[PDB]
């Protein structure tokens, strides 16, 4: 019964393979179209909606080589967005804090999904503007506490589309999906799958700032056989590598805001040893669906365990917890408190 | 009679060292006090400006080590700018194409000055904006055509702050001063004097992304006597530099949108040796105060033949056409029309 603006990053299709983001942000454009909302999605042109589609550029931004300047872009759609204030009754910003000033301008209100880490600098332009209204996707998100929160929603995946591993592979591995950043202990990984015997394959996004980071301290241990790279996956390989593994490995070392591959592994059926910072204490459930931990040493003690864990209840808890329609419900009731107010 | 906003860049101080833009709005802000119009000037809160100050952040960014995050900081500062719109007649903007949507948001008029080079990015969101007041600072930077130019204002400096050298330094040098980009050629400036034997004398910021183009093809160079570096210059420095050389290299491999090094040189009476790229036919008047040439090896030629132009006819040439006096009334000129529309 509403008229929603969904503000998507331009960084991925609305995605082939890398992004959480425009990920959520699809599952949640499709599910306000179904529930009946007059909903327009403002992301890249290639983006697949049942709502009406707003694009500045034809092709998401990263995979495309013919563009670079992001800010560009991120400008044309806050003003595709904002120039059209008055045609919505919600506007839900999902681009991060870039979108705070433009809001103060415009009279309708706008829901600020919190997507990333707070840091250092960003404080300063949230902490000003700290009477927007914002959803963080984690409790441990929320590290200013200072702001007006409408709500924690957590993020949610279509699990029906991904396909369910009774059982791991066989040659055993463990499997690494994440972007090589540091952030997300990629280091540690090998570390891990080293000390307990059983082979990696890893996957994932290496892009520049990181770029040294691989060069340096992946590169050289990735040498087939033991250690695989594979090289960024698309949703069918992904499904498959964390499903054909015993345990998906998270060795993070960041305040992770929500983490959607440990879930992603889950439906697949296969459980996650994760060190236990940011949002990995609230998304796993020690002992049922993998294993908290705070040293690579407990790591290794988890991949010893995880066989006796039970790999449909992994599934069955995503559909509980980390449902689709779930997070739309509670996404609809954090548009009714702004709308009243 | 007028209360004016100038929308100052973050990266410098309105300039201890390096800087362009940031000079240029000073100076630009400072004798616009003088005349009498009423003043905001929006920039780094070390700024130093008779106007009313009014700063997102106590320094400048590019050498704070406490901040990694500009985006931030330029959000906040258009926030703090266009929230204020209407205590303004006219928004002088100089920080590029993200205040274009901003614009769309108010009705106080903006002035956007381009200090930048036109991409196949950047086209895209001046395209959708090209009905707004655009000043270009050279004529052979309006590459768009479409747009809706009120003037060319060619940049300025302050001539009398320039100590001038009626006669170069014995034994003779060259002189390189810019940021050590291949945008600005240092590499041919190397080559160039290799050639004509005469020492080159360098000066200037290595900003990373610049970094491996300065390890692999400059910092070889620079490790003998017969090249000189002394990186990034203030004003006392950078004048000797250039009063003192026979020229100043500016063998630009760009669309130069101005090139300030070029009138700082001419003003102490150095000749310029330029590629004839962007802005450079525009400045120099070939044969009387510098040469305009093709290539590396037109150069080498030209640096032959320049102890036959006139030293002090250099620094009349930028009184004659690049003082600041010109400039400023060249901007009222600019707010009366676009306040008069
Ligand atoms: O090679 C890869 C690496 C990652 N992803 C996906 O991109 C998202 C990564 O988001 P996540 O929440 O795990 O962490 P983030 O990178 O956003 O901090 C997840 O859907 C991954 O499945 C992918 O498709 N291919
Ligand atoms: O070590 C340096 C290198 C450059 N500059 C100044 O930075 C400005 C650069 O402006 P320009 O148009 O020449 O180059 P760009 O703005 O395109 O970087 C000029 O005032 C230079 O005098 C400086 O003070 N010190």
């Amino acid at each position: 019964h509403m008229r929603i603006a969904q503000v998507a990053p331009l960084w991925e299709r609305v995605p082939p393979a890398y992004g959480g983001v425009e990920l959520v942000v699809s599952l949640l454009t499709e599910e306000l179209v179904k529930r009946g909302h007059e909903v327009t999605l403002f992301a890249s042109g290639d983006s697949m909606t049942q709502a009406k589609l707003v694009s500045t550029y034809p092709h998401a931004i990263r995979l495309d080589p013919n563009v670079q300047e992001y800010a560009v872009y991120e400008a044309l759609q806050l003003g595709e967005v904002f120039s059209r204030a008055n045609e919505f009754d919600v506007i839900h910003s999902h681009v991060g804090y870039t979108a705070l000033p433009y809001t103060s301008l415009v009279k309708t209100p706008v829901v600020h999904t919190l997507h990333g880490r707070f840091t250092a600098d960003n404080e300063r332009i949230f902490s000003q503007y700290r009477n927007q209204n914002y959803v963080s996707i984690s409790h441990s998100q929320r590290q200013l506490r200072e702001l007006n929160y409408i709500a924690t929603v957590y993020n949610a995946i279509a699990v029906e589309t991904h396909h369910f591993y009774p059982q791991p592979s066989d040659p055993p591995y463990l499997a690494f999906l994440g972007r090589l950043s540091p952030e997300k202990g990629p280091h540690h990984a090998i570390e891990i799958a080293k000390r307990v015997g059983i082979p990696l394959r890893m996957a994932g996004k290496v892009d520049r700032v990181d770029r040294d980071y691989f060069k340096e301290l992946i590169e050289p241990h990735i040498d087939g056989e033991f250690i695989q790279f594979i090289g960024e996956a698309d949703h069918p390989t992904k499904n498959a590598l964390l499903g054909g593994a015993i345990a998906m490995l998270f060795p993070i070392t960041w305040q992770e805001p929500f983490g959607l591959v440990m879930i992603e592994s889950m439906a697949a059926g296969t459980p996650v040893v994760a060190i236990a910072k940011g949002a990995a204490p609230e998304v796993i459930e020690h002992g049922k669906t993998g294993f908290l931990c705070h040293s690579v040493e407990d790591c290794v003690a988890a991949v010893a365990q995880v066989p006796q864990l039970d790999r449909m209840a992994c599934r069955d808890y995503v559909w509980q917890r980390f449902s689709v329609e779930r997070m739309v419900s509670e996404y609809e009731a954090v548009y009714d408190t702004v709308l009243a107010n």
